[PDB]
């Protein structure tokens, strides 16, 4: 049985969000669905669960009033709804199943969690990071293009755009400045372009060393000078 | 060339403050600005603020105003960042980054790009969980390690429903022990669990490099409080 969750989410504080958890195994009534969230660099926290057979759902004391968990047996999918979002709600949300054959029909939500979903990232922030694809994959020798788009406000001609490459455990390193210009040492396999609301980074002749996270960056261009980064794009090179 | 070196990692409680430093080995500090960018584990970059050492002026992003101040000492070419009223939401790696400065006399303009960067400083803000585990344990290959988990008489002390979970970076938790002592299929016999009073224990014999991960204990939270509680987690390092 495989548990598949809905894609990542970017919400503003005060709104709500729906996360789905669809199961690949049949006999939907046999299992219970739990939701466990994990903040970045934090531990696991139980939020609530649902039992399709009883139509019952329980929630933790801090989420009562802001959380509701549903399930539809026709699609074998479970849902969670968190309302009145705030910054401390930024976490990866996991769905986990409990088999009632082995664990019995009484001691449900007891911690026998198996299997798990892949997790769903939900980011809540008053400041809105520029929109990038979450991940891009390529083969060596091929080319990939990574876009960067304004989210709450548009990117324009007055915006200074830069691109940064970051390897695991290392500081970011400047790839592209002034939208299209390469700094000292950077090979011409990396190129940038900007048109209206969109900026793009192109990596041609992909090499294994290019596997990293890539961040666009915008400076100035508005009435309050500042710096805003993109959400990041994970680039995988399939050797 | 000029290398930016930052202070070491810190572990703080919520409600306190933290100061990270950023020393420049060479170059003149007066011809650059120093920015601070933070990065939560597994998350993107976030600009916090910058300082112009000559002007003695610092600008901060909106959400940090009232909690963040950035200072500098031109004598040691060191920039400082202080974040106050810490919350668990502030757990992140903190980078310092240098920005080029130029002027025409009275008007000073910035380059818009950051280079070079400091190595980054980790700051962990964690509170106490319902179950208490050691923050981290370290062992050598072949040795044994034991991770304890303490609760109250209404969870570990009143029920047998204690479970243990292993989590590798970027992956979902994986069940290693359930019902205090039972191993699920596909879990090696090196992992074992026990329970005594209000304390549960996970033991790993014949430690292997792949055992390096995060481990969480989990317990039924009593009949009057449906659901489960989790421990804060234990980072297990295998020193090869």
């Amino acid at each position: 049985v495989q548990l598949v969750q809905s894609g990542a989410e970017v919400k503003k504080p005060g709104s709500s969000v729906k996360v789905s958890c669809k199961a690949s195994g049949g006999t939907f009534n046999r299992y219970t669905v739990n939701w466990v969230r994990q903040a970045p660099g934090q531990g696991l926290e139980w939020m609530g669960g649902i039992i399709p057979i009883f139509g019952t759902a329980n929630y933790a004391q801090r989420f009562q009033g802001r959380l509701t968990i549903t399930a539809d047996e026709s699609t074998s999918t479970a849902y969670m709804e968190l309302s009145s979002l705030r910054s401390d709600d930024t976490a990866v949300y996991f769905c986990a199943r409990e088999n009632l054959d082995n664990s019995g029909t009484y001691y449900y939500f007891s911690g026998w969690f198996d299997p798990w979903g892949q997790g769903t990232l939900v980011t809540v922030s008053s400041q809105s990071a520029l929109t990038q694809p979450r991940s891009v994959s390529g083969s060596p020798g091929q080319s990939v293009t990574i876009s960067c788009t304004g989210t709450s406000s548009d990117i324009g001609g007055y915006n200074f755009v830069s691109w940064y490459q970051q390897h695991p455990g290392k500081a970011p390193k400047l790839m592209i400045y002034d939208a299209t210009k390469r700094p000292s040492g950077v090979p011409d396999r990396f190129s940038g372009s900007k048109s209206g609301n969109t900026a793009s980074l192109t990596i041609s002749g992909l090499q294994a060393e290019d596997e990293a996270d890539y961040y666009c960056c915008s400076y100035a261009g508005d009435y309050t000078p500042g710096v805003v980064f993109g959400g990041g794009t994970k680039l995988t090179v399939l050797g």
